[PDB]
């Protein structure tokens, strides 16, 4: 319900380390034709990341959703109130967050305290010799039809790259469909293009 007076940039921008999103060719499926990630409610969705050369220490790597269509892009992306309130909040992301992170300790849930926006960081530990790609295992908490909430407006995903002083070094995006029937919804989308 809340309003904000910023948008984030959507321009994809593999940076001097050549950053970019992957996906591995069910509970999620990607379409490369689309650019669209299509996932089951709170079901494990596997995103990779790559580099061309190492980032140097500090780097973060920032989750955030928007609205896709510009007369909705300043609404806060969140969780509808049904889903909010019948949380466990048993684990680490606030009731409210749309996108978790699974399987990381490290992540911090953010609320902007200008913008509104939601997000969820991962740090980025020293990584091990040559390790030119990781997998991010990202879960999203409410249906995009969920009536209350995103009531089927499409939004995107924007992944980002930052340094420790917190300049942008890159940025992906991909658009997201979260129902019970990913792959059916895939087909159909791809069907009608
Ligand atoms: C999870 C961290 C912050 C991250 O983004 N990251 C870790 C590693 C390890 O090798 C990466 C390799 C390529 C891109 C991003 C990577
Ligand atoms: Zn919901």
């Amino acid at each position: 319900a809340h309003m904000s007076s910023s948008v984030p940039s959507q321009k994809t921008y593999q940076g001097s380390y050549g950053f970019r999103l992957g996906f591995l060719h069910v509970t999620s499926t990607y379409s490369p034709a689309l650019n669209k990630l299509f996932c089951q409610l709170a079901k494990t969705c596997p995103v990779q990341l790559w580099v061309d050369s190492t980032p140097p220490p500090g780097t973060r790597v920032r989750a955030m959703a928007i609205y896709k269509q510009s007369q909705h892009m300043t609404e806060v992306v969140r969780r509808c109130p049904h889903h909010e309130r019948s949380s466990d909040s048993d684990g680490l992301a606030p009731p409210q967050h749309l996108i978790r992170v699974e399987g990381n300790l490290r992540v911090e849930y953010l609320d902007d305290r200008n913008t509104f926006r939601h997000s969820v960081v991962v740090p980025c530990e020293p990584p091990e010799v040559g390790s030119d790609s990781t997998t991010i295992h990202y879960n999203y908490m409410c249906y995009s039809s969920c009536m209350g909430g995103m009531n089927r407006r499409p939004i995107l995903t924007i992944i980002t790259l930052e340094d420790s002083s917190g300049n942008l070094l890159g940025r992906d995006s991909f658009e997201v469909r979260v129902s019970a029937s990913p792959g059916r919804d895939r087909r159909t989308e791809e069907e009608n293009l």
